[PDB]
């Protein structure tokens, strides 16, 4: 189901925060997943994936490492989302 900016990175807020540690609020399109979120590139594929299907969007798992940023996601989940 398409949902916006905002919306889409609540749910995937939620789903870096158990991966790491950025506050909801904090995810923004201008933070990096490798340096501002201190992600690792399985880590961020792992839950970041479970974080993409469950807006129903699609997007190669691996394809999660290639994003540096959350908000490249972001924007890439609501180019593809559906």
């Amino acid at each position: 189901m398409a949902a916006t900016q905002e919306e889409i990175v609540a749910g995937l807020a939620e789903i870096v925060n158990e991966i790491a540690g950025i506050p909801v609020e904090d995810v923004k399109l201008d933070k990096s997943f490798t340096d501002d979120l201190d992600v690792d590139s399985l880590s961020m594929v792992e839950v970041v994936v479970a974080a993409e299907e469950r807006f129903d969007v699609k997007i190669p798992d691996d394809d999660v490492k290639n994003l540096k940023t959350v908000g490249d996601a972001t924007k890439y989940i609501l180019d593809h989302q559906a």
